């Protein structure tokens, strides 16, 4: 475990939910701010708790809440995560009341990418709804972040503190029968998508009694007038997600790959991205030239101590390279991105041999950037190798890296 009070100062409260309370805290050395969920230990239901929390920490996906550490004192567990300032997707729906097909697809693609990644890691959300999706900031096209999952097996929730009425719109019919498989998240995501495009829940009613009665029948329609102005492709995706029988309901990956999603997720590099692509390429080569000790040390600092404001350019590059929208870079995506980079420069990729091809270059690189051997370059691995090492050289950040384990320490990093 570890000592929370030594490392962090509590600044203010941010919210209260089912499992505990969420506060803003500040790292005493770096002054970097974080969100911390504080859970009373008597609420447990600590060895297996830390084991399941460890899996949560290693989730590394741009649309999933990022957790940095779990600390403990005599009364509480502290789960310290990235701080998001844009509020709940719920509030954005209220303000806009509904979204263009282009805007809805961009939002729901991120939900699909996050849920796919969760399911591949054997995690079911079980309460997916707009109140549990935060915007990372107030910036226009910012990433959304799925929150509020993973603790239901280890800790006792207070049913009162959860917004039951809100949840009811979103629950799959099999949940009313005691079932919580992966497919229930797909149904909830389909309710979200229905709402993004129409502004209205597909299963609706005055109060919770009428809503749940409609959920149990599974019956919904595209009868509202605004559905006449919405494409058949979007309706086809919704019909596949809101299938009554979970066995016939499509998977999250099939959601992510649906043609309607692909049409509006064509982000690809352009001439204006060349400065940052060139920046990323130089830093990656330097990273791939440093020894296994330096590399693992750099990954640790980039993934835990960098800020959203410092990774924003690299996050846009990552998204443009991520052709299949799953929030990870596979071998072919790096090869294609390399080819696109050269094309944008006006350079024939065959000039490289005069001393190997893009394909040989990437295949030699994959074992060095995929430090965890996952088969793909996750977000934190890309940032660590592509970030300018200069920003990681902050004295405060070195101080924090040291304290987690000095004059010699600083030189070794340098
Ligand atoms: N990472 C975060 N950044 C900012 N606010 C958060 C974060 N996590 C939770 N919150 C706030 O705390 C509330 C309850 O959190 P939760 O119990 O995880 O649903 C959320 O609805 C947000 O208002
Ligand atoms: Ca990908
Ligand atoms: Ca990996
Ligand atoms: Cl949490
Ligand atoms: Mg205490
Ligand atoms: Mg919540």
């Amino acid at each position: 475990m570890g000592t929370f009070a030594e490392r962090y100062n509590i600044v203010c409260m941010l919210g209260k939910g089912s499992f505990g309370e969420v506060l803003k805290c500040k790292d005493r050395i770096t002054q970097q701010e974080y969100a911390v969920k504080v859970i009373n230990k008597a609420s447990a239901k600590t060895s297996t708790i830390l084991r399941e929390v460890e899996l949560l920490k290693k989730l590394d996906h741009p649309n999933i809440m990022k957790l940095f550490e779990i600390l403990e004192d005599s009364s509480s567990f502290y789960i310290v995560g990235e701080l998001y300032t844009g509020g709940e997707l719920f509030d954005e729906i209220i303000k806009r009341k509904r979204f263009s097909e282009h805007d809805a697809a961009r939002i729901i693609k991120q939900v699909f990418s996050g849920i796919t990644y969760m399911h591949k890691h054997n995690i079911v959300h079980r309460d997916l709804k707009p109140e549990n999706i935060l915007l990372e900031s107030k910036e226009k096209d910012c990433d959304i972040k799925i929150i509020d999952f993973g603790l239901s097996t280890c800790f006792q929730q207070n049913t009162k503190m959860k917004d039951r009425i809100g949840t009811a719109y979103y629950i799959a019919p099999e949940v009313l029968r005691g079932t919580y498989d992966e497919k229930c998240d797909v149904w909830s995501a389909g309710v979200i998508l229905y709402i993004l495009l129409s502004g209205t829940p597909p299963f609706y009613g005055k109060n919770e009694y009428d809503i749940l009665k409609r959920v149990e029948t599974g019956k919904y329609a595209f009868d509202l007038p605004q559905w006449r102005t919405i494409s058949d492709d979007a309706k086809d995706l919704i019909r596949k997600m809101l299938t009554f029988h979970p066995s016939l309901r499509i998977t999250a990956t099939q959601c992510l790959e649906h043609p309607w999603i692909q049409k509006y997720s064509s982000e690809t590099p352009t001439i204006s991205d060349l400065p940052s692509l060139e920046s990323a390429m130089t830093n990656i080569r330097q990273f791939q030239a440093e020894k296994k000790l330096a590399q693992a040390a750099l990954l640790y600092m980039a993934s835990k101590l960098t800020t959203l404001d410092e990774t924003k350019q690299l996050t846009e590059i990552f998204r443009k390279l991520d052709t299949n929208n799953d929030g990870m870079l596979d071998r072919d995506e790096l090869v294609r991105g390399y080819h696109e980079f050269m094309r944008l420069k006006g350079v024939d990729s065959n000039s490289l041999i005069q001393g190997s091809t893009i394909e040989d270059q990437i295949d030699s690189l994959m074992p060095l950037l995929d430090m965890d051997g996952s088969g793909s370059i996750e977000y934190s691995e890309f940032i660590a190798s592509a970030i300018d090492r200069t920003i990681l050289l902050s004295r405060e950040r070195m101080e924090r890296a040291f304290k987690m384990f000095f004059n010699e320490f600083v030189e070794m990093l340098q």
